[PDB]
């Protein structure tokens, strides 16, 4: 089928992260790999996805959100991120509602980073946003789909695109994403941080278009 | 060792719930082979010997914390001003996942208003440092969807919430069987509450002793530290 945000469709289902490579020449081969159509930055360090990577407020988010906007002659495509601390880099939901409202409100095209809370997920897509992005794993920590039953809840009542974001560790991982009923998979650690990046986008490339049509296909049941 | 909530100290670490049985000699005799010491009831949908056992009033079938806040208050004065409670607000009927938003609403309202709160939430690591900061003298993140007999559905979602918790952690609700209620205690929960599995298995007075065992026997090896994994 189409793999359509806001408007706009895509090819790729496949975003993919900036900023954990070892430089240009890197994460461009990369990305390049990947077969990514929409690439998302942290703003506070094709299409681009500005992410509010690094704020902990609505405030906070908000205002990297505006002045995002503006150095990409207005263009209202953002990924909503407000975490809660450095540590956990787990997402604060409760800021994270507040400046989803706040931002929608402003003539933007939010795309929400968020935990697997099947709830807070249904009030996202309620307030707007185009897409509701739940996590799979901790950011960074590699490990994967950790809450599937909440993912499938998610997808089962979700009303708006579901992309699983961040947390991925290879490519089965991702694969089994889609398998799910992901519209779409976001990752940055587990490409960057593989012993060869350019190879495991690649393989991303291939994992999440060998999910998605296992997705279509419809398995076979468990003797 | 001494299991301790809000001053009083306990001798089961395994709370176990009402209404899902078939009557009261059921209830009666499963709970009563259950070991339990503190046993929930749904104020709101229930009206055992508290000279015997510590009920825990819980705000069962309340959607807001306007609702949640009223039934603890209506029921801290049938209970003699007991400030006992185990907040939980719901999102839907359906999912029954909890409503953090409302939850940490009336939790707060709960606590300055004298009450001693349990509160029922999502493994969100941190919602659950939240209400442990407003007050609340447990926080009690669930194990899978309530009556859904899943067990720990995300186990490293509870590891933070173990290793940062500040208040008792409590997982409440989801469990399948006695493995379950086993592998949570070796996790590092001080106690276990559950109600559907024991009420609904083909045989609840047995599930009930089983889960007594269950309880304790995880509690036993977190304490005496596992070997490692090859």
């Amino acid at each position: 089928t189409p793999f359509v945000i806001a408007g706009r469709t895509y090819g790729s289902r496949l975003l993919v992260g900036t900023g954990k490579y070892k430089d240009l020449d890197e994460t461009r081969r990369a990305i390049e790999a990947s077969g990514a159509e929409i690439v998302t930055v942290a703003v506070r360090r094709y299409t681009i996805l500005p992410n509010t990577a690094g704020c902990y407020d609505a405030v906070e988010a908000v205002r990297t959100c505006r002045l995002a906007r503006e150095l990409l002659d207005g263009h209202n495509l953002v990924k909503l991120e407000v975490l809660a601390d450095q540590k956990t880099l787990f997402p604060n939901v409760v800021e994270t509602l507040k400046a989803a409202e706040q931002l929608v409100k402003d003539g933007f095209d939010v795309m929400v980073y968020t935990s697997d809370d099947p709830i807070i997920a249904r009030q996202l897509a309620e307030i707007g946003c185009i897409a509701v992005m739940p996590l799979a794993g901790l950011i960074g920590s590699g490990l994967g789909i950790c809450n599937p039953y909440n993912l499938r809840i998610i997808l089962e009542e979700a009303k708006v695109p579901v992309l699983v974001d961040a947390g991925v560790g290879t490519a089965s991982d991702a694969a089994i994403a889609m398998e799910l009923g992901c519209e779409a998979v976001l990752m940055n650690t587990a490409i960057a941080h593989a012993k060869d990046p350019v190879m495991m986008a690649e393989a991303m490339k291939h994992a999440i278009v060998a999910g998605r049509l296992a997705y279509l296909a419809g398995r076979m049941p468990r003797k």
